[PDB]
């Protein structure tokens, strides 16, 4: 697991408090993002009215910090799980970046912090139920995650809860929940998780790059009745989508996507029979198309 | 979980002579990379540095930091490291020291390419002095590191990969890690063996993560269970070893001897199918340290 070098997002990391609740906030040009929860107290937490404890509100009692030196709050909105705060100091370290909403399977790293202190950055996947099995500790909210392609942090995830089972869940930098969770400490449960199947595809493309291939077998399927077939081994279906990511790899080994996946297939109903792919008898589902060039 | 890496690719730069290219660290006003980018092809096989290094002149390096150029006026050689002095002083210098880690220790790696960097990722020095990194072409002037508080404590700087597919380097005084040379030769280290304290803090963290089908009765002195361990090419365990355990042996009520058991047992069953933090294999590239924070 490779994560994507972290600089351009430290310099974007700051602190958020209300009253004793400090999480971390994103500072990009005028404007911080952070959780909305940051105004919540124990007494609302179990259910809060966040449109009511948000009027109650004012600009100055929103406490952000770049290190210890705070930065005047002009403004501030929410948008669906997020707070927008305008500031009055453009981010000299802005990056080029987007927000971008990843599909489940997709990978990104996540530069967890506290006090709006960077501690570590490391590499998650998006499960098909909509969780990530991250390491966030209490005040690690308003972390973010993403990645970087050239010049540009496509921003993709901020933190806000850990659910009973002890996985993650968060939102889009627009405040869209993943998933089916909400910002209530009420206990909450993900739907039974998959294995992400165009990962696993992408993972035999790259045993076979490193010459790994006696899983390729003469037979081919439908998308249809590869789909139907996995969903009985608790595998996600494949999309469109899936089938067009695997491109680069088709190309690459001239193993036509369909082709692959009947080989999957056949492991799926038949087993390893005792052997190895990249010396492992378990097919990885982290590691993405994009990451498999990487 | 590895390192922020923002303090150090603050300092990654390009660095080139002739065909060759690779990475630079660029502190205060000295850049720091692999001494073999001074090399050609009939130089690789046995190449007499000090005497490529005379012929050499301060202009025939290319250093360039972004769209920026950096005029070398000084060039000197530590074992196996180039030192150019440059013109300017990188301001965005850190606070740093240089240090040699010990086998078993982790550090993150910055992974950079055309003096860019690429990514970053938590390696621990095996015990024969190589590492599992994933560094391709160009890859060299990489370098390795911790972060305490403000303070970037750099500890590797990557050379070449080795025919098996791990990977050596040097600290960043430019002394190897492990016999290998900086020589273009298929290269072979010694046998490789398992870092035990660490597959222990490891298994400490699956408890923690409330995961604890692996766990035993069973007990045993700590040199039956070093015997054990050689006998599966594990690293013996020292007291030291059983020191620094501590903290994770009081939060989980689990004495490091009784662990200890209880890795003996899966080495001589095995997992039997089951699996522990997602992985069919005792992980042993996290140490106690680490585990903790
Ligand atoms: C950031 O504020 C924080 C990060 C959490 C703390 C521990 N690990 C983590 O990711 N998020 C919260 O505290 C969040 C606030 C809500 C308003 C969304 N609540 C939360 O994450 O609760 C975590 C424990 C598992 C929750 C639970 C279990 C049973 C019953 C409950 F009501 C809640
Ligand atoms: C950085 O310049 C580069 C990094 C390597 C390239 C591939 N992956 C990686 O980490 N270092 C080298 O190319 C290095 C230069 C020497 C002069 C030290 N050589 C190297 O990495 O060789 C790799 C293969 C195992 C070498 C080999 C096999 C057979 C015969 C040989 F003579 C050498």
């Amino acid at each position: 697991k490779m994560a994507f070098p972290s600089g351009k997002v430290e310099g974007c990391m700051v602190q958020v408090t209300c009253g004793t609740t400090t999480l971390n906030g994103l500072w990009l040009d005028d404007v911080v993002y952070c959780p909305r929860h940051v105004i919540c107290t124990s007494e609302d937490m179990l259910n809060p009215n966040y449109e009511d404890l948000l009027i109650r509100k004012s600009n100055h009692n929103f406490l952000v910090q770049a290190g210890n030196v705070q930065l005047r709050v002009i403004g501030h909105s929410m948008q669906n799980c997020v707070l927008k705060l305008k500031v009055d100091t453009a981010n000299p370290k802005t990056p080029k970046y987007k927000f971008v909403r990843i599909q489940p399977g997709q990978t990104f790293s996540v530069l967890a912090c506290y006090n709006g202190s960077p501690s570590g950055v490391y590499q998650c996947a998006m499960r098909p139920n909509f969780t990530i099995k991250g390491s966030f500790l209490n005040g690690s909210c308003g972390s973010v995650g993403f990645n970087i392609d050239y010049d540009c942090v496509s921003f993709c995830y901020m933190h806000h809860m850990e659910l009973p089972t002890g996985v993650h869940a968060g939102t889009d930098l627009e405040g869209n929940f993943y998933g089916p969770f909400v910002d209530r400490q009420t206990a909450q449960a993900a739907g039974t998780d998959t294995t992400i199947t165009v990962n696993v595809l992408a993972w035999l493309y790259a045993a076979v790059i490193n010459g790994d291939r006696w899983f390729l077998n003469r037979f081919t399927t439908t998308l249809n009745d590869f789909n139907l077939v996995a969903m009985k081994y608790n595998y996600e279906p494949l999309t469109q989508d899936h089938v067009d990511i695997l491109g680069p790899l088709s190309a690459q080994t001239g193993i036509a996507v369909l082709d692959m996946c009947a080989s999957l297939k056949e492991l799926l109903q038949n087993g390893m029979n005792g052997r190895t792919i990249l010396g492992s008898a378990l097919l990885e589902d982290e590691f993405t198309p994009f990451d498999v060039v990487r």
